[PDB]
């Protein structure tokens, strides 16, 4: 699937319940894996409007190579069937 490799690091909690499991199901279904915690295995993390990150969690995104998203990227990959570009849907740009 178009997340094949993907793991996702999930900071979404003040999503509708519903979008949350969404979010996961997407992501399994099309190859990916998702956890709650932000580790160097992350290479991407996943971040609603209302999440934020701490400077040691930055620290930890750039040390890793870690990509910062906003939920659209899965919703707009999935609609579209293909992996698109990450880099437009940085919150933190």
């Amino acid at each position: 699937g178009i997340f094949a490799n993907c793991i996702f690091c999930l900071k979404v909690k003040y999503l509708p319940q519903q979008q949350q499991q969404k979010l996961q199901t997407d992501i399994k279904e099309n190859g990916g894996k998702f956890s709650f915690s932000l580790n160097p295995q992350c290479t991407h993390i996943i971040l609603d409007n209302a999440d934020v990150l701490s400077q040691y969690q930055l620290n930890s995104i750039q040390k890793n190579h870690v990509h910062i998203a906003n939920p659209d990227f899965i919703w707009k990959s999935i609609r579209e069937k293909r992996l698109l570009d990450v880099k437009n849907y940085d919150p933190y740009k």
